DNA sequence: TTCAAAAAGTCCCA
DNA sequence: ATGGGACTTTTTGA
């Protein structure tokens, strides 16, 4: 339940909020960690504060109560007035209390402002100058359902649907940050692009000035943790310019301890820096350099259609228990299943550019099983081996589905037709024409072209441009970066891809057909495909004027 | 009735 | 062991 932030990042975040604090003008800064754990951030805040007071102790002594400002009194003053922390874990607070106490070697006891509580429910009696830390990340599946009711009712401005718990910590931190205060936190990066984070992005943009965003993309910041990180620094200062510094990593393979400090890494060639006008952020935050922005805007202005305009999108089958319904095509159990019940089944790894690998699995479309007495053998010997787990699906407990039915079987006729399929998570654009009525789970998305757009766009033309290097770069500008070399390819962004028709349509389509013809050969010469792709990329770059 | 989003991913190996 | 790569289920709110 407790996660250790790397020391190099903790030091950076504390320095970010405190390095320019005028301790002479305000010797009572309130610094808060809203989920402080064992005190990774707060113990470093202590050290930074102690040097700050000690370096200026005589100036404080002269300006203020000279009996109060002595070096021997710095420890007590820091704990009474400056350091605040809250965490749900009682043991961690106890350890942090000891660590703060042991900063100096009984006299009258010193009150330490540490609270064991739910920070999202605490009645905070005052605002804070500086707020730092690493909040909990809990998504919609791992969050207890009784708690979501409170979040949906009290944090509705940032928390709906598939939002994350750390959205609410952003809201709490902002709300209790003083005027002129500064906050700096490390959270997942996904809210920067995700559909769920739209409301949170709106809340940040209109309530604070975002000073800086450090985007680590798919780098592994937390050892043995499958998460992708970013650092946000923001303030409530009266400013006029409100430009954001964006530091975006260039190589996801770096080990974070390259230098003694993080700011050395940010200035190095391992990162790129650029500025974004906060006032120009739409509901989407497009955080790219001027070359990429110029590139993105050209494509948007040139393309008159989007995929959503011309296509019908849908998510794949969700059986609710794949082991009950999915069998290898050579499994002897399939002799028990009438072939009218069997569908070809593919995984995301089966989707290549332009074409799908031949399927090795079969789906039992159990929705078409009329009743339990007529296909008893299928139920008793195949599906019923998982009857307990099948019965625990939500729609079976409510009686909407029979225990042997697919949870979300969708419409068969959507799959049993010519269509385009693509993996839900990939390192690159992989859009394939499906000729074989393939079904799939939710790791593969599909679409088909609307009837009224068939005479403007063909499937062969679409996989041509969509698989091109231009469109690979174009999609990744705004795509959701998930983990190292993985982007989400979900309809909420894939269907926003814009497309064009011009004089190059026929040659692009013809090149795509040549590629498809070679790829479907037995003795395929993969080499010529790459040359045809290079030729097609040139046509597309000519078409879009890049 | 029934859509689609969600990585403190998950699991394996050298 | 740890770090790094291949690959991706079904729960869930709306
Ligand atoms: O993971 C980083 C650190 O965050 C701490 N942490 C976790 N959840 C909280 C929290 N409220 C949450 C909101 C949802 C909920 C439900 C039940 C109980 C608590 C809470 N408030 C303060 N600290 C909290 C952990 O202990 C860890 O050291
Ligand atoms: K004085
Ligand atoms: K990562």
């Amino acid at each position: 339940g407790i996660y250790y932030t790397p020391k190099i990042i903790v030091d950076y975040i504390v320095k970010k909020t405190l390095k320019n604090h005028d301790i002479i003008k305000n010797p009572y800064p309130r610094i808060l960690d809203i989920s402080c754990g064992c005190g990774n951030f707060l113990l470093e805040v202590y050290d930074i504060l102690y040097d700050l007071f000690e370096e200026n102790i005589y100036e404080l002594k002269k300006k203020y109560d000279e009996n109060y400002w002595t070096v021997d009194n710095i420890h007590r003053h820091i704990l009474n007035y400056c350091i605040y922390g809250a965490d749900i874990d009682e043991k961690a607070i106890s350890i942090l209390k000891d660590s703060l106490t042991n900063k100096k070697v009984d006299e009258s006891d010193i009150k330490i402002n540490l609270f064991c509580c739910d920070s999202l429910k605490k009645k905070w009696r005052y605002k804070f100058d500086y707020i730092v830390g690493n909040p909990p990340y809990i998504g919609h599946k791992k969050l207890e359902k009784k708690y979501k009711k409170f979040l949906l009712e009290k944090y509705s401005e940032v928390y709906k649907d598939k939002a994350d718990l750390y959205f609410c910590f952003y809201k709490k931190i902002i709300d209790i940050l003083k005027q002129g205060g500064i906050g700096s936190v490390i959270t997942p990066r996904y809210f920067l692009e995700s559909l769920s984070g739209k409301d949170l992005r709106e809340y940040i943009k209109s309530n604070v000035n975002v000073q800086e965003i450090v985007d680590f993309l798919g780098a592994n910041i937390f050892k043995n943790i499958g998460v992708s990180s970013c650092i946000l620094t923001f303030d409530k200062k009266k400013t006029k310019e409100t430009y954001i510094d964006v530091f975006k990593i260039k190589n996801e393979d770096i080990c974070i301890n390259k230098f003694e400090t993080l700011e050395e890494l940010l200035k190095s060639s391992k990162f790129e820096h650029f500025n974004i006008n906060q006032r120009l952020l739409s509901d989407e935050w497009i955080l790219v350099n001027k070359d990429d922005e110029t590139f993105y805007n050209k494509i948007q202005e040139k393309c008159k259609y989007s995929l959503e305009d011309i296509a019908i999108s849908f998510q794949g089958i969700i059986t609710g228990c794949d082991k009950a319904f999915i069998l290898s095509k050579d499994d002897v159990k399939l002799n028990l299943v009438d072939d009218k019940f069997l569908k070809c089944w593919i995984k995301s790894k089966n989707i290549n550019k332009y074409i799908v690998d031949k399927s090795e699995y079969r789906l039992i479309y159990s929705n078409d099983i009329d009743n339990e007495n007529t296909n008893k053998r299928i139920l008793d010997e195949i599906i019923g081996l998982y009857k307990t787990k099948l019965e625990n699906r939500r729609e079976c407990k409510s009686g909407i589905r029979k225990w042997y039915e697919l949870q979300w079987g969708r419409e068969k006729l959507f799959f049993e037709r010519k269509k385009i399929m693509y993996p839900y998570k990939s390192n690159e654009n992989r859009f394939a024409i499906d000729y074989d009525n393939n079904f799939s789970s939710a790791d593969v998305y599909s679409f088909f072209i609307k009837e009224e757009y068939l005479d403007k766009f063909s499937y062969e033309y679409l996989v041509g441009i969509l698989n091109s290097s231009v469109y690979d770069k174009y999609f990744k500008i705004t795509a959701k970066k998930m983990s190292k070399n993985i982007y989400d390819y979900y309809p909420n962004k894939v269907m926003k891809i814009r497309i064009f028709r011009d004089n190059n349509y026929e040659e692009i389509e013809n090149l795509s057909k040549q590629i498809i013809s070679i790829l479907l050969n037995k003795s395929i010469d993969k080499g010529k495909v790459e040359k045809l792709q290079i030729k097609m990329d040139n046509l597309i770059m000519d078409s879009l004027g890049i």
